[PDB]
């Protein structure tokens, strides 16, 4: 390429002024808000050297009519009149340039559109809107090829672990053309560096063209090439289908430059200096300060009406983690906080799940969690909804150009995508406000699922910023799913933090520049996941690795959750207590993974600092990618080694909420992923002290040991993959108030003792044991007389209807019971040997082998009693008991909660009389049924359907069957045809067909197809040697009827006491009547609904004897 030339600059007709602080001077044009050049400490950086007195308004070139006033020594103002009659532009904007020390601020301080526009109202011509303002062509700062050390460094979005988003370009003549959007951009010489920020929500496209708030441009002036950094286009008045968006969607344009000399004392001036300085001018995502102390993220899941994780139970998990981590902070995402659980009731943010304890128990959880530094978040959706939701309406639904619905997720029900732009223009904000009003203060984060994939239309930079602002205004921190989502406002990205998702192309932000700037503010990065290669092959800063134990994607591994916190997250979070100050890359390496062989340049040393001038240095032990030392680091703190390879001994000087610890609460954590002795030098303020070591378990600090300090050093030869904590004085474990608010002490058997139970009988026959999944359970076995355990139920309300259940898995034929005595009345329920395996994926005692109770299976099911308090609630007791037997009964979870069911002879309490279930007051689940094995262990596609006329009912969008037969609730199964398996069944603990007695079972049902579902009678454990079943295939209920049909069956209890009834998915094909896809799913061809179940004990007389 030949040396390049361009026009020289004739400034004979230009009048310049200067504005200046004590350190920075800017030469500015009086004709237009342009900076010609900057001076700081006798060094210079150009701005926009060649005048370009044009702006682009609505993508039309306009020569503004400008008037100027120098306001004061640092500040100048420009009034810019904008007129283009052909394009209906008639407006004016005011711009200020202001120097603040080493910063230059560019602000549009006022915009007036002389066209009539009313936010929230119709506009008849959208071209009358003043929708975009661009000052592209006027660089805010630049560097010239004639300057020594001239370089540009910029970041773009990459989520591919093989491909850095960063460009590093020497500014030379000749050089390659450059006209490109960037998220972050720096220019520098050997003397000065500059960074640029803008609030522009411009996009040039997806991928690396998105979040492009800056544009870099090469311009040749005379014999020199300049690379300048411009703000990209800003947005202003916008509409959707003629409806002008709310005023809050308009944010005045702003940009800033910062200019700096060496800022990290390396005696070199480069982008890193600019990046340090940039932290003073940048936006900061709201809530970022919390991130560094949220060490233990996870999800607690509810789904399908089951109430797997009631709000108050989540507090007990918080207490386990508080003990086991010795007080590290937590972040629990409540996926299924609303409606019937996860993926129910979307858009109605304020509909806090009633079956998990409602707003009252949510409020208690938020408040009580504060002292454990445990922050709660919720999962919401702003992209799709279901007929059941209050906010389902034709107007909000997304339609394709052809008029068809854009169908969304199908799982419990068939959802339809919403039009997010319509939503914004029609009151979305108020839905957040309603949640805030109902819930109150103290919620930490809103995680918006799906958003950023386009299901709801535009989910790009501008639309995301608007959404985030609505959430942030309520006091909530923003979190999103995708690695590429929410770059401006997010603090957490699920597919960055859960390293398993998506594979190597779909991870966190692969940018050294961006991570240097923002590592401490968000979990948005590339973590250690060797099989992805590139940046994910042992990042020096770590990166959040999220696992779970409360039901998300079936996850239940408590011990592995904790090991993972210490293996990845403790050091990741340690670094976030500092800001990056220096970043050094090594020589390129060659890697082969994921179907390619490629080059990657790794970081070899990263330094960080804090406001106390502590210095952390992280060094990769080798640049050789084929050496084990490539995947090892050293970490020093003020030169003292705190990590070396597999082991660390790291200080922690912050409480669970991030507050500075008192001196006597300062501690160190030890963790080593390998066996072997390690030796550590103590800091001077430990070297002469006594030192005590504790093994951390789910019981807190254990196995106290005083260490021998020799020559200021300690040596630790401890268990691999086991956390320990060290202190300078003896420590104890506090009272945890297990299960506070739940009316009973420790109902998950987490406290290591049964001493708070009153035990009647031989106490040696009751003990806490661990399941095959390491989950604690009460076990009674080997007893020749009854064994009972009793507690008072505390804190109840007088004259109030309650439910209580215990989870029970009985391997004995002996009676295992739950009994409540209110003082005035006693009620009891029992089970003999359990006969139904547990298929609920989000429940910790499902039958997946790794969750198994014993013998590789789980038959846990909730065993209920229903009672009513009297006037005095000072002596209400709960007793778990077991009659004599050699085999074991296992119990876990005793939940007592308000309930208004009337199942027993039209009365609430457990007792005699005709059994009825109208599904209107279900405590949880699908009682008296339990989900069967039709889908295996799954987020079962059977739940309690909620009415929303007309959308849930026959006729809407051609629906063939009602979701709800009577009242507000029914029992719905979505699409589980042709499975040759049991959809659900009663169990004796929930309804016992007594030996030799006959019952009339009646219900109303909808069925979309003939003989796809059957009513069945069985006994004992169902086996799909297949079990004998009495089979009654059911006809469709709509081709010859305007409503649900009534079914009636006689059932006699087997002498073995183990008779049950249920609904079975036959082998027959369903009939979608020529419909397909979403229409076929929506319309209910493949569905079954039940309501108004009655089971009446009868004596067969007269014509009953004929059938
Ligand atoms: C998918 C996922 O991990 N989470 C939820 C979700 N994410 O949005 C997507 O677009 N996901 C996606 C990922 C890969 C390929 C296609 C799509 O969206 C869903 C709602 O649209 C749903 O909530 C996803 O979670 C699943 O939820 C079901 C129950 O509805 C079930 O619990 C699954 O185990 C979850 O992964
Ligand atoms: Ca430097
Ligand atoms: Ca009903
Ligand atoms: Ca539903």
């Amino acid at each position: 390429m030949e040396k390049e030339t361009g026009p020289e600059v004739d400034d004979s007709k230009v009048t310049y002024d200067t504005i200046q602080s004590k350190v920075l001077k800017a030469v500015i044009d009086q004709a237009f808000p342009r900076v010609k050049e900057y001076s700081l400490n006798g060094h210079t950086l150009p701005g926009q050297v060649q005048q370009f007195n044009q702006v682009f308004i609505n993508n039309h070139r306009i020569t503004p009519e400008v008037t100027y006033k120098k306001i004061n020594e640092t500040t100048a103002e420009y009034l810019m009149k904008l007129r283009d009659d052909a394009h209906l532009i008639n407006a004016e904007m005011t711009v200020r340039l202001q120097v603040v020390d080493n910063q230059l601020h560019f602000d549009v301080t006022k915009i007036v559109n002389h066209n009539q526009v009313t936010p929230g109202q119709k506009i008849d011509d959208e071209s009358k809107l003043l929708s975009s303002i661009s000052f592209l062509g006027n660089a805010l700062v630049s560097v010239s090829s004639d300057q020594t050390g001239a370089k540009f460094d910029g970041a773009t979005m990459s989520n591919n672990t093989h491909v850095s988003g960063d460009d590093h370009i020497d500014v030379t003549n000749p050089m390659k053309d450059l006209a490109k959007g960037y998220m972050y951009g720096f220019v520098s010489t050997d003397k000065l560096a500059a960074g640029v920020w803008s609030n522009s929500q411009n996009s040039y496209g997806g991928g690396s063209n998105d979040w492009t708030r800056l544009t870099a441009y090469k311009e040749t002036v005379g014999n020199a090439n300049y690379v300048g950094i411009h703000s990209s286009e800003w947005q202003w008045e916008k509409a959707y289908k003629g409806i002008v968006f709310p005023e809050y969607t308009k944010e005045l344009p702003s940009a800033k430059v910062v200019i700096t000399e060496d800022a990290n004392a390396d005696k070199n001036v480069d982008w890193q200096d600019g990046a340090i300085a940039y932290r003073s001018i940048m936006n900061n995502p709201q809530g970022w300060e919390k991130v560094k102390d949220i060490t233990a993220y996870r999800i607690a899941m509810n789904f399908g009406s089951q109430a797997q994780n009631p709000f108050l139970m989540t507090l007990d998990g918080i207490k386990k983690i508080n003990l086991h981590t010795d007080g590290l902070g937590q972040g629990v995402l409540l996926k299924g906080y609303g409606s019937e659980g996860h993926d129910s009731g979307h858009l109605n943010y304020a509909d806090i799940g009633k079956r998990i304890g409602g707003v009252e128990d949510f409020k208690t959880l938020i408040e009580k969690a504060k002292k454990y530094g445990a922050h709660l978040g919720i999962h919401v959706n702003a992209s799709e909804t279901y007929p059941e939701s209050k906010y389902f309406n034709e107007k909000i639904l997304r339609k394709n150009p052809d008029g068809s619905y854009s169908y969304g997720w199908n799982w419990l029900d068939q959802g339809i995508n919403i039009d997010a732009a319509y939503d914004l223009a029609h009151g979305r904000l108020a839905r957040w406000e309603d949640l805030k009003k109902k819930l109150g203060d103290g919620l930490d984060f809103i995680y918006v699922d799906v958003w950023g994939n386009g299901q709801s239309g535009d989910n790009g930079a501008w639309a995301t910023h608007v959404l985030a602002k609505e959430i942030n205004k309520q006091g909530w921190r923003f979190a999103i799913e995708w690695g590429h989502g929410g770059e401006y406002d997010s603090t957490f990205h699920h597919w960055a933090a859960d390293l398993t998702y998506g594979g190597y192309t779909n991870k966190g932000i692969n940018s050294a520049i961006t991570r240097f700037i923002r590592n401490h503010q968000k979990d948005a990065w590339v973590g250690d996941y060797r099989s992805y290669g590139g940046a994910a092959n042992y990042p020096l800063l770590g990166g959040y690795s999220m696992k779970d134990f409360e039901g998300w994607q079936g996850r239940s591994d408590y011990n592995g959750y904790v090991t993972n916190l210490f293996a990845h997250d403790v050091m990741t979070k340690y670094f976030q207590h500092f800001t990056v100050s220096k970043w050094e890359n090594g020589t390129p390496v060659t890697m082969t993974d994921n179907g390619s062989t490629y080059k990657w340049t790794p970081e070899m040393r990263v330094e960080l600092v804090d406001a106390d001038n502590n210095k952390v240095v992280v060094t990769r032990k080798s640049n050789d990618v084929n050496s084990p030392q490539y995947r090892e680091r050293t970490v020093t703190l003020n030169g003292r080694v705190i990590q070396d390879g597999s082991a660390y001994l790291t200080p922690w000087n912050w409480d669970a909420n991030g507050k500075k610890l008192s001196t006597d609460k300062e501690k160190m954590y030890y963790f080593n992923t390998q066996a072997g002795a390690t030796t550590w030098t103590l800091p001077s303020d430990w070297a002469k002290s006594k030192v005590y070591l504790y093994k951390l378990t789910d019981q807190g600090k254990t196995e106290e040991q005083e260490l021998t300090v020799k020559d200021g050093k300690i040596t630790l030869d401890l268990l691999a993959n086991q956390p320990y904590v060290l202190y300078r004085s003896k420590q104890t474990n506090p009272e945890m108030s297990w299960s506070e608010g739940m009316h009973i002490y420790d109902q998950g058997f987490n406290s290591g003792t049964l001493k708070h139970w009153t035990i009647s009988g031989d106490a040696s026959k009751a003990e806490i044991v661990k399941s095959q999944g390491a989950n604690d359970m009460l076990r009674i076995q080997g007893n020749k007389e009854k064994v009972s355990l009793t507690q008072k139920l505390t804190g109840l309300k007088p004259n109030t209807k309650y439910a209580v259940y215990v989870g029970v898995d009985n391997r004995s034929n002996a009676k295992a019971s739950i009994t409540v005595n209110t003082g005035e009345k006693e009620v009891t329920t029992y089970t003999n040997k359990s006969l139904a395996l547990n298929y609920v994926k989000a429940y910790a005692h499902n039958t997946r082998r790794n969750n198994a109770t014993v013998d590789d299976t789980s038959y846990f099911q909730n065993m209920y009693a229903f009672f009513t308090t009297g006037a005095d609630v000072s002596n209400v007791t709960l007793t778990l008991s077991r009659e004599a037997g050699d085999e074991a009964t296992y119990f876990d979870e005793i939940r007592t909660f308000e309930n208004n069911s009337s199942m027993y002879g039209d009365k609430h309490d457990t007792g005699k009389g005709t059994f009825k279930q109208d599904f209107e007051n279900v405590a949880q689940g699908i009682f008296p049924f339990v989900v069967g094995g039709v889908e295996g262990v799954e987020d079962n596609r059977t739940h309690l359907s909620e009415k929303h006329d007309p959308y849930t009912q026959r006729g809407w969008n051609g629906k063939k069957v009602d979701d709800v037969i009577e009242g507000n609730w029914s029992l719905k199964t979505n699409g589980l045809v042709s499975r040759r398996n049991l959809v659900y069944q009663t169990i004796p603990q929930n309804f016992r067909f007594e030996a030799g007695k006959t019952y009339r079972v009646t219900f109303e049902y909808e069925a979309g197809s003939d003989n796809t579902y059957a009513f069945v009678v069985g006994k004992g454990e169902f086996q799909s040697q297949a079990s004998n079943l009495e089979m009654h295939e059911l006809p469709n209920t709509w081709t010859d009827s305007k409503k649900a049909k009534k079914a009636t069956f006689l059932v006699t209890g087997a002498e073995t006491g183990d008779t049950w009834v249920g609904i079975y998915s036959t082998g027959n094909a369903s009939n979608t009547r020529g419909d397909s896809g979403g229409n076929a799913n929506f319309r209910g061809y493949n569905d079954f609904m039940m309501d108004n179940l009655q089971i009446e004990e009868i004596t067969l007389t007269g014509k009953m004897l004929t059938e």
